[PDB]
């Protein structure tokens, strides 16, 4: 049914789709005066230059004439959510409003390729996807319904056929892929130029996974995927793993999704489960989110504190990996309970900076290194005009990067009132009064 429903992210008659279609009729040619381009690696700002955008491509920079000219704008490359589960147009709007102009879809379907076609066609304003061919897992998978079960070379070949035939961007592996099958998959994907991402399989050595996979997610491998265990043992098992706990990761892309770990604990300090966030969830997600809310309500505060401390340690592991030369990415697992597409991206920046990552490092993870892991080798602020605009430097002020004053998406400029209106519509469509969740707040106050 994946072909019949391939337009499922952009359903006819939907008000959010209609808004994104109207926005795609906007001009894609601009001049922005006195722009300070923030260097995606260092966080320093180039001198003020006038930015020329032509048909959605960065055409050039003209020095702003002096009296040294002040900055009218500070600009970053567009952000990349390196681990998103986009299932509805609500998610697409949430990402755009928060400056996320591209995402890795780590459970890809034909519907995401369709969305990529809409992006190429300029028929709606939306973030650009990087799409896996579903997810590959072994027999004994914990997700056998949703996973493509691979147990030999012919099964591996069929996945490579789908990737190369339909233009998927990579292959995602799950925990129960058998070791001989993994070895054949990474050998054959490598020969075909296909990146392999996902979970370090239980049957695979960490060092082998680090040198063969384009990226590894959730810190699995460094720590166990305790969510494969019964609920009552999970956090004890994580505590034990950390009790017994990097330079092998130098140069490798690591997407820790700390915001998702935090939300799975049932803690409330940073995840802030609430009736308002449940109202904002899409109808298909509300049952699972409500069940998670019940778990959070029932959790003894002392245990919540214990689990939060374990996720803090995961963040320090992510920092230590970066200090050894690993290449961190900012991904959210948005769609998981109380991980909201858009704000969760900035929650993950907050997790990484709480762990000690500086502004420049987290900006590089949000942008330049994500374009590299996706194989998009235009310079981060060149080629397609995907950029985020701020009237004040985003390393100052209360919202950081989370409240752009503009987002340029393939040349369409969404100004602050456009961003307010899109966010308000995203909330109203889900049944939440927009005044309950001002743009720039990461949770409804
Ligand atoms: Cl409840
Ligand atoms: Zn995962
Ligand atoms: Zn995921």
């Amino acid at each position: 049914a994946q072909w019949r429903h391939r337009r499922g992210l952009l359903p006819e008659g939907d008000p959010l789709v209609a808004a994104l279609e109207r926005l795609a009729d906007r001009p894609r040619t601009h001049v922005f005066k006195a722009v300070g381009l923030i260097d995606a690696a260092t966080g320093e700002t180039a001198p003020p230059r006038d930015l020329e955008v032509a048909d959605g491509v960065v055409a050039g920079w003209s020095p702003t004439p002096p009296r040294p000219a002040p900055y009218d704008w500070y600009v970053t490359p567009g952000f990349v959510d390196a681990h998103a589960h986009v299932s509805s147009v609500s998610d697409l709007v949430g990402l755009l409003v928060h400056g996320v102009t591209a995402y890795r879809q780590l459970w890809g379907e034909p519907a995401h390729l369709l969305a990529a076609g809409v992006h190429r066609a300029r028929h709606a304003v939306l973030p650009r996807p990087w799409v896996t061919a579903g997810v590959v897992d072994g027999p004994g998978s914990h997700v056998p319904q949703a996973a493509t079960i691979v147990s030999g070379m012919r099964d591996v070949a069929k996945v490579v056929d789908d990737v190369l035939g339909f233009g998927f961007d990579g292959i995602k592996v799950y925990d129960d892929v058998e070791r001989p099958v993994f070895e054949a998959l990474v050998r054959d994907a490598d020969r075909a130029g296909i990146p392999v991402v996902g979970h370090v399989p239980q049957a695979v050595r960490l060092d082998v996974a680090l040198r063969t996979m384009r990226s590894t997610e959730h810190l699995y491998g460094f720590v166990p995927n305790v969510f494969r265990l019964p609920a009552a043992e999970r956090w004890d098992a994580l505590a034990d793993a950390l009790r017994h706990h990097l330079a092998e990761a130098a140069g490798h892309f690591v997407c820790p999704t700390l915001v998702a770990w935090r939300a799975r604990t049932g803690e409330r300090r940073f995840t802030r489960p609430s009736r308002a966030v449940l109202q904002a969830a899409t109808p298909s997600r509300r049952p699972a989110w409500q069940a998670a809310a019940r778990d959070a309500l029932r959790l003894d505060p002392a245990e919540a504190e214990r689990r939060g401390a374990l996720v803090d340690r995961l963040g320090r592991i992510a920092r230590a990996l970066a200090e050894e030369g690993a290449r961190l990415l900012v991904g959210t697992d948005c769609g998981n309970p109380f991980v909201v597409a858009g704000p969760s991206f900035h929650k993950e920046i907050a997790e990484l900076t709480r762990a000690g990552l500086g502004f420049g490092a987290v900006l590089k993870a949000a942008t330049a290194d994500a374009y590299d892991v996706m194989g998009w080798h235009d310079k981060p602020a060149a080629g397609r005009a995907d950029l985020v605009f701020y009237r004040r430097h985003p390393d100052d002020g209360p919202t950081g990067l989370a409240r752009p004053d503009g987002v340029l998406v393939d040349g369409v400029f969404l100004d602050g009132e456009d961003l307010d209106r899109l966010w308000s519509l995203r909330l109203s469509a889900a049944g939440l009064d927009p005044s309950a969740w001002a743009r720039g707040a990461l949770d409804p106050p």
